[PDB]
């Protein structure tokens, strides 16, 4: 019965949500820069989601508190009448930690809140998550050293990250995060048609192709971005257009 | 002239090496078990990379030094003329390394020997590593804890894992591990036509499903399996049957 051409069923009434948890400034005692540009990525991302029948629900700067509140809601609601669940992290990170405003949360627990085992409506669906997080130092192209560990998750959860192990995460101060532009460039051009990890190649290829040999600041050079994913997905994810 | 369906030029006169690290037996100061079974994971690994082209070299537990050695001249041997690099490793592991006969090697140091830095003739060509590696613990099935950290590596590496954290890698003393069973089959009937992170996909949907409810062990009941993998691939990656 078996079928190597198997789809992921996108014919739910909705799409599904994706969260957007966008930091800009921290807590002062955490001694954290400011990621001038994320705005921009946090936009980019929350147009080009709607465009794919995504309800997007953007989060600018909440305390640690506030965020796992908000993340337990999302978790608990039911999504039986949903395709999917995205959820996107812009900010700074170390290890197996994204931080909130006022200090940082195991990533472990958010990814856990739909495990399947604690959230039954997602269970056999995509939970992709998209990580924009490194360490913390007119249009500055700033460079963070990669910091966040390239977890997986389980099953039916694809990880999506900015940067790998020894590489560097760039962020323009006004246009964003290299990561984040061609992501949103790809999707624009091909989300509806592509199946979602061919695109995910589609953006290492763009941003392992930025070139970095003749740069502004001297101390830029030979610093590469290679951005990855980790797929436990089971079949093909595709966000053909739902029907009107 | 960007293009979304660009794949790998996979049309070089040879396909390329398949390196396999095979341990089954360690150091007794090591207190690690015999992994009953890693002789059929070798064997049915060596048969489908061999029918995919590959120059399949196999290697049956080396010590530390033989190991940096066999791969070091793997990686200083000119990749000019041949498609890709596959290295597969058959042991026990913790954290971001991998158990030689005698002692554990950083996974990174491995990778890092093909990043196009150090090795020339493998620029813009996929290095795929398969790692069947965890905690050391007729036909019976052993079952280890997820040990390895899923790291990515560089540009065109595709980092392929047993199981993820917090899962269990099973293992029949007969049949050999469930990653490899199901990886091999997919090769058998897929390896040719589908593209290789489709395949690496169907992997995931066969194992995850494996059941684990009724089991002759009682403690071994509930222990999922789900395996993942990390792609920094550019282009898709297909292993066409090769004329002559
Ligand atoms: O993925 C697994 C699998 C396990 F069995 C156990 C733990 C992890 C955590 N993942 C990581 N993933 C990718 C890069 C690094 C880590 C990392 C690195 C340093 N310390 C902790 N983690």
């Amino acid at each position: 019965m078996f079928d190597p051409a198997e789809k992921y069923k996108m014919d739910h009434r909705r799409r599904g949500i994706a969260l957007i948890f966008n930091h800009e400034r921290f807590f002062w005692h955490l001694t954290l820069p400011e990621r001038r540009g994320t705005c921009a990525d946090r936009d980019n991302l929350t147009r080009r989601f709607s465009d794919l029948g995504f309800e997007v629900k953007c989060f600018n700067d909440l305390k640690a508190e506030e965020l796992l509140l908000k993340i337990h809601e999302v978790s608990t609601v039911s999504h039986a009448d949903a395709d999917c669940f995205v959820c996107v992290f812009l900010s700074h990170g170390e290890g197996n930690h994204i931080y909130a405003y006022d200090a940082k949360i195991e990533i472990q627990t958010l990814t856990g809140l739909f495990k399947g085992d604690k959230c039954h409506s997602l269970v056999g669906k995509p939970k992709i998550f998209i990580i924009q997080a490194a360490r913390g130092n007119t249009n500055i192209t700033e460079v963070d050293a990669a910091s966040v560990y390239t977890l997986p998750a389980g099953a039916d959860f694809l990880m999506c990250y900015s940067v790998a192990e020894g590489y560097y995460s760039h962020r323009e101060t006004v246009n964003g995060s290299w990561y984040i532009q061609d992501l949103c460039e790809m999707l624009g051009k091909y989300g509806s048609s592509l199946e979602f990890t061919e695109l995910l190649t589609l953006v290492n290829r763009k941003v392992s192709q930025r070139r970095v040999d003749f740069c502004k600041d001297p101390s830029a050079i030979g610093k590469k971005q290679v951005p990855c994913f980790a797929s436990m997905l089971t079949k093909k994810l595709h966000f053909f257009p739902k029907s009107n």
